[PDB]
């Protein structure tokens, strides 16, 4: 046989990639709240906030996840959750989708929306 890797490959080890094959078990069942970044390679706004949302992962290990959803590949998903406009980040907690919002924005105001949103 053959062995199975241990990550999800080269990208960042801060954030989950999600796509349909994990989106139920990574996102839906969590037990910790998860926001879900939905970018694409085209979409400069969303790559000025990619550090901050690595960055808030990192600092938030074990409290809130962060997802990211490409919607170039998981556009049925992002149409599914009125994703109509990229930045997006949605909220999920507890199965249930708690908050969202639109356009780009500097750390500490992802991070103040991550934290109220949670509350």
């Amino acid at each position: 046989g053959t062995l199975e890797a241990q990550t999800q490959g080269p990208g960042s080890m801060a954030t989950v990639k999600v796509d349909n094959s994990n989106f139920q078990s990574d996102v839906l069942q969590s037990s910790e709240p998860v926001v879900v970044d939905f970018w694409a390679e085209w979409c400069g706004p969303c790559k000025t906030i990619a550090p901050a949302l690595d960055e808030i992962a990192a600092e938030m290990a074990g409290q809130v996840k962060i997802a990211k959803v490409n919607i170039d590949e998981n556009p049925e998903l992002a149409a599914q959750f009125g994703v109509r406009s990229i930045p997006t980040l949605l909220m999920f907690k507890d199965g249930e989708l708690a908050a969202n919002m639109v356009g780009a924005a500097p750390k500490s105001r992802l991070a103040d929306w991550i934290k109220a949103s949670a509350a």
